């Protein structure tokens, strides 16, 4: 499928680096990116390159378009022929993680209690006598 396009990324240019700038001969020379300027007039973009093997009464302003940005536009893509990203490092990544608790308890009580006793008991003694004789 693939039809109607919903978005798509803007390119970039970046100084001090090399690009390959059109050239009229059918070919791409590259130009170091001195810096970067747009047009307000016109409302276009203009990086001014300098042609490291041409003259030095050159350096000037190129289009982005004019450039070689990504392998969608260059010369041809036919052999291509280059390293990838050169770069190695402590990447970013980490997570650190911890937890804990505890808790305790017991219960008590007490108690008691008692019984009242009889002290002491007793009786006396009874008696009685005669009269007569």
């Amino acid at each position: 499928g693939s039809s109607g396009s919903s978005g798509e990324p803007e390119v970039t240019v970046e100084i001090g680096e090399t690009y390959l700038c059109r050239r009229p001969d059918s070919t791409w020379h590259s130009a170091e990116v001195i810096q970067s300027r747009v047009n307000d007039q016109e409302g276009r973009e203009e990086f001014y390159v300098h042609y490291v093997g041409f003259n030095r009464r050159l350096d000037e302003w190129v289009d982005k378009n004019r450039l070689a940005l990504t392998k969608t536009v260059k010369d041809a893509v036919q052999k291509n022929s280059e390293k990838y990203l050169s770069e190695l490092a402590e990447q970013p990544e980490r997570k650190i993680t911890r937890n804990q608790k505890r808790k305790h308890d017991e219960i008590n009580h007490v108690q008691k209690t008692y019984a009242e006793m009889d002290p002491t008991t007793a009786a006396l003694e009874k008696e009685s006598g005669p009269s007569s004789g």
